[PDB]
């Protein structure tokens, strides 16, 4: 199977006067490339995919593809939907725009059955010839891709190569790699990056790496080399910021931190997302002061 | 406040060869009108709103408005989204097409804060001059509209008149009506229709009423008339079917039941929804036989 | 079946210098009798059953029996355990000391299966000839007596006449009385006393009635008389105090309130229970000032 | 004072077994109990836990609690194997009494479960464990299992207890919460985190946990011991390989509430004479009995 693994970043989407700040978007991706990141994920959850137009989806994916040309860095495009016909369309568009693979979140809100999830992802996988990574985040979608369903999709669909897990469930992480060790388990939960990697996970899709890409990169590559002492040390050091970045729903804290570090020009969200409370604004700033933040 | 209350039906959306069966849709609404229902909800969760196109949303709302014209049955159109700009557009769209009010689900997947939910619904309410009913269903959305946020929205926004609760939380139902008894609490969970109504709830938005509109409307009208003995009698009699209609994610069982009862021509869903398991298909068919199902 | 229903109080156990204050206990029970209560529950959860000795269990039950002599007020003795042999012994114990019935909590900590729960309660019921009320509180015990198991026990064992539910699950309350309308469903959660009674529940076992016995007895008796309007009025008025009495684990707040009202001499718990935080102490004091607390 | 964290703490770590308690005609089978502990000793186990959850502590009498601790202490004499006695209670006065008892009968330390059923606050848990720790001079391992107790010892409370009390040296976690496991050792790396959930033994050890208190080791003591000692030597390949191989049995041993499956498995393997529980525990369903039997076929089960 063709795979996309390593240290990866769920890119925030900067706004300027209500529109995508395309120059800032490119600059942020270049900063990720220059700090050891192996792949970037445009228009995922952290990129506020739910409130972007389809034209803005295309714009962000195109900027990512253009910015990564001539480098080893891959573009793993967000391309999921609650509707199978739309997810298929978004997958084909991402492939057409030059993405290296797609990240496809489990359908949110309508709670498909496992049989429905299987048919959903089978249709997506058959629509493109680039790698497809599943994305399980039950706290946001209201459903769970079961271990058996993930494994069947991995075994039955050539291009589906693993899953990004954001489920706080290390038992499931053991279950997955014990019964199908060929899959690429990817951490979607920064605080437990090291435990997932040390059980044989092969990468992360990180929120924290927006702010600290070098530290997440080093953690991941230490772990992939089985230098678990050094990987755990970084995971432990990062725990405080990893947690404070979820004091309100992601991406409210990470966008706040990027603004606080001068990495984006405006603290703009698209409704229903909005600025954090004053108290959390201050708490994020205080945690940030403990970390070494790379510039441009 | 202008309100829309009483016995209401979250209409299924029948498909024929992958398209909305417009004649069946009108025929089903006529059947609701003839069995005492007070309002119909096109393109809600039960109507597979997530997989319909915007043109299909318009078609369903237009059929609902036309079929109810001259009958005093109101149209409470589903018009929610994870994106405030889209939810506002859908609200204005529903008003333009003649809806009497809108049902607007809490944003799914992106988990707005309470502050964001307030700004979200404030924007929606300000965009139209028809009643707006909030819809809280945390098991599907991943977020909860708190009692404080619901009450602030009710008091601050002229058009917001209540909430459809699908949360299995009778404590919260007491909390809501004890602190703001002027709001219209609407049951969004059929099995507990009577407990919500007997605490001062003023209506239901029902799944079961697709199949048994006469029984759900009588239950609601018994309760609103303070005949709690007879309202509870129907709620108790309905418990078995009320539960089996969620043995898989709604609307998979109710569409199965409508097909089994001869009320729709084909058991078609849009992916990622699909037919139930063979065992659940059998369980639904067995529970249905204990009830008298009105024809056309 | 012989039954014990109506307005009932889960009695606090006052301590003086670490010992059960027998004079205060009798005085508090008399205050319940004089304010319309139908039965009292010595040495339940609210009575700190977990930290009392077997001899202190005896003392409290005997005082309850003695104080109720010459009145209609029943003694429904706490007599449950995680060990079946101990629960049997405590049941016979309670009957020997003159109790009118027993309240028997589901085994905590060891998580028996439904078959084990059936055998547990069958053994208890066969050990005495007085009524036995089941008590389901999964947040405390770690297990749930299912509806099916409750109904089988009710139908198979002469003495088992119902269940006290503290489970935040009005759906289950419908389930229970829809399938077995002959049982006595008793509210174990004060905030939802009225919804449980209006669905056909026949009593409450209350924490709040320790402080406000007249209001809880009036609420229950209105509901039993089918004056649902007047019962709901009291339930709504009591919501604030009903909630603040669980701002920390019961009985920490109710003992605090009894101390603040001058009804017990000292704010004494047995470890691991202890005084509330200063912040919660103040919140309890403020909520109390909206209510008329009967003296002796 | 608040500065015990780097002062000398006696610890009990390594591969440890939560011993089942065999019954014969309703009584503790004392000969079987001794024989089972011998089998653990001979298969590389570092400590045994008498009368914990797996030992049906809830249904044993105080006298049976006594007898089981005494047999464990006597059987482990003359070996390296430690006795970490179950000694917890929902009542602080009883937990103190059980702690002193375990010390006076020769236990090496105590495992003290968070109070069940009465749901103490964090302040109450702190005072609870401070009282227990001050009553003895032997090591105390906290035990957090919220699915059974209805309460949680928070990370801050565990760390405060470690720093404020001389003899509290760590926590057995059975909480399905690897985030909390990171939280604990990132903020207080000096404590001994012990796995209380067999399926995730390797993830807990690879994050710096220093032992397991195992259900599976009743049946497969050599495998759990090997897993633990590989991990302690930082042979993470070998440790993970065993953890993966054990997943099927690790999960099926909880298809019904522990210890119903493990006693069923011990009976099926001929290691105990009768499948007897004390009510309210009882035999598994016939379907789960068969599932346990089938999962066992994958594994090499040591005899006596
Ligand atoms: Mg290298
Ligand atoms: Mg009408
Ligand atoms: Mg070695
Ligand atoms: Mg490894």
């Amino acid at each position: 199977k063709n795979i996309i693994i390593g240290a990866m970043t769920a890119l925030i989407t900067p706004f300027k006067n209500g529109k995508v700040d395309e120059q800032s978007y490119a600059r942020l991706i270049k900063r990720q490339i220059e700090n050891g990141i192996d792949a970037v994920v445009p228009v995922g959850t952290t990129g506020e995919s739910a409130t972007l137009t389809h034209e803005e989806h295309r714009t962000c994916i195109e900027i990512a593809v253009e910015t990564c040309k001539g480098t080893k860095v891959k573009v793993l495009a967000g391309a999921g939907s609650a509707a199978t016909h739309e997810a298929v369309g978004l997958a084909k568009f991402a492939k057409e725009h030059g993405a290296d693979g797609i990240l496809s979140v489990a359908p949110y809100y309508n709670k498909p059955t496992q049989q429905g999830l299987y048919e959903h992802y089978k249709a997506i996988a058959q629509s493109v010839d680039i790698p497809v990574l599943l994305y399980n985040v039950p706290g946001r979608t209201g459903c769970e891709i079961s271990t058996d369903t993930i494994i069947k999709l991995f075994r039955d669909c050539e291009n589906i190569y693993g899953v990004k897990e954001a489920s706080g469930n290390i038992d499931k992480c053991v279950d997955l790699l014990a019964h199908e060790p060929r899959m690429m388990l990817i951490s979607g939960e920064d605080a437990i990056n090291y435990p997932i990697l040390s059980n044989g996970g092969k990468g992360v899709i990180s929120v924290t790496s927006n702010l600290l890409p070098d530290m997440i990169s080093a953690l991941t590559h230490f772990a992939l080399d089985e230098n678990y002492k050094e990987a755990k040390k970084i995971n432990d050091e990062l725990y405080n910021i990893n947690k404070i970045l979820f004091c309100e729903s992601n991406p409210i804290p990470i966008k706040t931190a990027m603004y606080l570090a001068g990495l984006i020009e405006s603290l703009e969200f698209r409704l229903p997302l909005c600025s954090p409370s004053k108290e959390n604004f201050a708490k994020i700033e205080e945690v940030m002061k403990k970390y070494k933040i790379k510039g441009f």
